[PDB]
């Protein structure tokens, strides 16, 4: 369905760009396991409600899958493959010892009690036990799901694996009270923060004094913002939200910009700074560029204005193919998304060692470990696009696939 | 999907008949669970090749989930989900401690070597593995599949499960060799008889000398005409087949027939028997009728013309709603399939329980069971229908879907 | 080795009389699997004393394993080796759902207390707790060790097993106390006239009236003594002992012999009665010659002079190949112990049933059902020894290793 | 049997330097479990094949049992249960927390193809697996296999265990694609370099630009030859081969010599090196001397002309229990081999370490704990050498069989 036949595609244009038998391509072309369950949810009138939910195990050669859970009226399974199939990658680029996974629900959170919510998140793991474990599949939250809900999933689990195993491991973005942990509020943006850094190696050029614009005031926008500018000594010199941009040449204050917007509802009319629009923002002359909203906000129209130097994909799907091209050939480093905010998805890692291990770390010792971790997996993807000439996004898939490649012949799953 | 959408669509009408909440529908309205998965096969040619496989287990309310498994290069889910849903009404009528499921590999059995198949045989069970069991699902052969296949199931079986439970149990049309059974030749066609048995009852009427026409000469035609002629006494007038038919108001030898069609190819031209139509046979003027072959051969053009006393539906789904309401008012008694050809699962069930219970049966034994079964299954039918003044069919997803409500009634799935 | 070596001879020429790849008789000229364990036991004077114990799953095709355990201070693994392969031909025979195992620990139960004994039965279990179950492999008591010594490695079992499953399953020839049966008792000298009873048919002959003549007075002995005179209304004209034997053409009466031996010591001397050697027993001119005492008293040697219509084998391997043939060409019917003597080991499989299903039977049941199964099973071999012109002991080899050969082809174990 | 023998001859020796309970010798004295199998594999030729293959885990009252699996045509059980015993020591004396096991099967790797190798790895998993775990039992490569037979071994086992544990820690050497890791190529050779260190210290010396010989050059002679000279400072002044050596007092350089070997198939010739035999090598005149190819290379015969400080063991078995007293007569180190080669066991501890935590080292990490490890254990068994005044092997053994004597005398297995 359309969203997987995209993805798909996706794979199908990078192994071009790599020796891989058919064999291998033919496999890594549909999920390893699809699982589609009813939860009959007793509703607060006393009305017994059947959902439908999902779990894909996409491919787990490299390890046992991970991959959140997502809560959304619009669901589908094509779009629950097809996103199992991008952790897929995004675990392998990162080199961390998963394959990868992802659920859904059809159902509207927006219209639910909490306890009709705990109700649910009960009756998915009821459903979906038996191909759960902190060794065999690892949830966490997506759309529409939080760390209050993966608390009520592991909970139920528990009560079913009796704990003969290390249950707060089977899922993780749980609340630290329950093997949670924090580190896991900055991860995206601080992640992020990283390749930034690197990136600018890449470029010998150094980030003190360069400015920056973030498109998106949320959790990733607002961590961003306050990192760069604090820790890198960059200039945040614009800001935007979903009701405007802010422009000021002398650099904003994440804390105070948050402040008017958590007061104001956006961080429109900030006193000592100009108004500008979103599209404004995308096409201003700054250093870095970091789209942390919303997708396809650089095309072909605008591909063209972009004058940023590096363009920070904080947000999934920010920029298109076409795009691409042009960006590419204008000379622009483009930090891929799944490589970009891969960040979540390593902290949650660092959470479930922890959780096995019974064992658990400072803040400062998981964000050297992260740093390690986001470090190499950029050399990894920016040396191979250099290599083989392509950009950062196919640099990307080769370097994911043919991890994914290797572990599968090894195993013997498919013989060249 | 269609077909799916179609079997609905006749839970939806039967609904009607009785009172069932709108919790019970919408709940029978869904499988419980569906498992798709690609299985990897090594060809004869050193190739590994990728397929596709189902396990759809419906409903397991009232026990196990009971159902084949198909190979066919035309299967789909949908064709699975609805045969899941019908094993889920069989069992019930027959009132088995089961479930329905069905399971469908999606492939080319007729270009495959028995080596390849044992690996696809293998790989299936080393795929959905995780939900079958003695006590959860137990699998059987379909189209494309036989007791050897079978045999290589339990196998592969054995050697996960490590033998900790009674894994001759974990499928059914075993070969005797392995916890397999004899009395399983003659199932269909020997359960059917015990039924036209108590239909003539019913009818005030005495088989013996009584006549019958039989659509289709494979297995259950065959034995139809054996048992019906040779252990009640009554004269086949005509047999048919693929190709054709063959009339005789004196009565033929099935055995005599077999061997010409086998030596033959048809049972085409035998000696002293004239050659007819299939569609003549159907308003042949016979006491029985017995349509073993195709979907719909009954319909709304020819209704009106068969002059049957008696149709005993061996095939999937002979006659249609409107052929139903006619020959209805016409006063034809008609044996609903699912309870009419039901005796082949009836006895998967008493190849199961002596496997689960190391105790062998005899034949004889094995036949009184059997016989017991189909006739209270019968009467159970035919007593809804007289009292509730409606169809046989309709009686029978009365009686069926009735049985299943009751049960996820009492285990609190629905509150009404 | 020897015991061994002999065992697979004896494979290999039965196979002559039949069609058989090699690859199967390759895969039966070697148990699956053998474990072999260390011990450790504490002695009543405070030392810790390890002893060496072995079990050996032969062939688990037909279902699971079933065989004794022996305590013997002269036993290895050969001998071990040797009887489980027996284990299995006698199962196939008996066409009981079970593989053929057999274990051993040297020791001198005679040297021990039996507090020394329990700790002992305890830790074999201990030991080999995870290749044992009552659906992977199944004990009983065999030389030197009983119902008390089952009993305790039962209660060892559950106690590992966690009452998990069907506990009591996990090990047959228990006391009544635990899931023991009664029946078990002339289990062995009961079967065995079933097969005189059926012998007698195949010769046209009414056994009443008739004579017998018993080598050995144990519990099979005596049994047999009692029943064939009592319940056949036969004469037991000569008994013997250790010691001697005692003849009488006007018959003797089982119960008096026994007393005499009781207080006595021994059969000789007894009242009213004659003295004779062992060997003249042997070479009385019986109708029915009862040996089940100890092995090679049947030799080329004294083949010629041997007398009886029927050589009932109540011991193990009483007879020999060489006195084989002479018997045969001499027009002697021979039931080979192995199926003459497989009583115990049916019974036994009747105790598993009751243990696994819950239900107990009656002694007249379980007879009822021994009866039957013995008889079939002789029948089988009677008939085969007629088509294919051989020897019951030769006919009894094709039809058990036909048996697990076709199994072994059904799994796909072998390929041909 | 004979090396079974002299294993036990070995232990029975040292036991005379300790106070040890008989209790506890004659538990040593036997391995705790053997399993012997018949494993099946299906031929290139379509035909059926059946292996014979063990496991034997010696004593695991220290921890699980780590070892090897080997593939050889002459392979015994009793060379099986011989090195079983070996690995039991080499573990103590590391301080690892396992016992010592060893795995092999009887055949001929050099005529099968990668098909039939895949099926045979396999086929052992299926069978032993019921005594093999992360926790129970780690086998790894040996004598022809590989860390692709233990892919292929971790997913067969994966496949039967459901992956409800870290399946990747049951068995090590494995690929990185799957759990397996670096910093094991050098393993060998780096382990002994740090005794060697550690030696000199104890003697006082300092290794920069003293200097030293190796006998052989593979990966541990080619690795000891780079690293001492490297990072050590020391002058390589002679290696030698298969066929015969080559001398150069300024020093050689490994890679040269490498490569030399690699095109040329042997260190002699090399350019502007003089070439000598082994056995002159072994007597020159060196600080240190390490035989890293053969075993009795240095005897009584040679003994007294060996004129090196420091004698370090890569090899297995080079120095004779005679060569034995008079080196140590003479006033030599020798680091024996079970102690100085143990950095591969080591690094394979480290390998199962990273596979249950689910976090993976860097190589500096994981070379700062092998230094670490040697570097006590060289000391622990110097210090027993000097108190107790024995031989480093002597004394090696001491602290081995000791620490497995506290432990089952801790657990209760023995009394005292």
């Amino acid at each position: 369905q359309d969203p997987f036949e995209i993805a798909v595609k996706q794979l199908e244009r990078a192994a071009q760009y790599m020796d891989i038998s058919e064999e291998a391509l033919e496999f890594l072309k549909r999920p390893q396991r699809i699982v589609e369950v009813s939860i009959p949810v007793e509703m607060d009138d006393g009305s017994v409600k059947v959902f439908t939910g999902f779990r894909v195990q996409y491919n787990w050669a490299r390890g046992p899958t991970k991959g959140g859970i997502r809560w959304h009226p619009e669901e589908t399974l094509s779009t629950v493959k097809a996103l199992a199939a991008w952790m897929t990658w995004k675990t392998a680029v990162m080199d961390l010892p998963y394959g990868g996974g992802k659920g859904g629900v059809i159902c509207n959170p927006k219209e639910m009690s909490d306890r009709e919510k705990e109700r649910l998140a009960r009756g998915y793991v009821r459903a979906i036990y038996d191909v759960i474990s902190p060794y065999t599949d690892i949830p966490a939250p997506d759309v529409y799901t939080n760390p209050q809900i993966m608390a009520w999933m592991m909970d139920e689990y528990e009560t079913i694996s009796r704990r003969k195993d290390p249950s707060f491991g089977v899922i993780t973005g749980k609340p630290p009270s329950v093997g949670g942990i924090v580190a896991r509020m900055d991860a995206t943006a601080r992640g992020a923060s990283y390749t930034v850094r690197e990136a600018a190696k890449a470029l010998g050029m150094d980030l003190k004094g360069k400015t920056i614009a973030i498109q998106g005031y949320g959790n990733a926008g607002y961590y961003m913002a306050k990192i760069m500018s604090e820790e890198y000594g960059m200039k945040v010199v614009a800001v935007s939200d979903t009701k405007g941009g802010i422009y000021n040449p002398d650099g904003l204050n994440a804390d105070e910009v948050l402040a008017w917007k958590k007061k104001t509802g956006s961080v429109k009319d900030f006193p000592g700074a100009t108004n500008i629009t979103n599209e404004e923002l995308l096409e201003l002359e700054v250093d870095v560029l970091a789209p942390s909203a919303i997708e396809e906000v650089i095309t072909k129209k605008n591909a063209d204005n972009i004058k940023a130097k590096i363009v920070a994909e904080l947000a999934n799907g920010p920029t298109t193919p076409e795009a691409d091209e042009i960006l590419y050939e204008k000379g622009i480093l483009i930090i891929p998304d799944f490589l970009c905010n891969a960040g979540g998805v390593t902290v949650s890692y660092f959470e479930w060692v922890q959780n096995i291990t019974g064992d658990y770390w400072t803040v400062e010792e998981t964000r050297a470990k992260l740093d390690k971790k986001m470090t190499k997996a950029f050399w990894d993807v920016y040396n191979t696009h250099k290599e083989k000439n392509i950009n950062m996004r196919d640099a990307a898939y080769v370097v994911a696939v043919s991890r994914v490649y290797q572990a599968m012949k090894d195993r013997g799953w498919i013989k060249k």
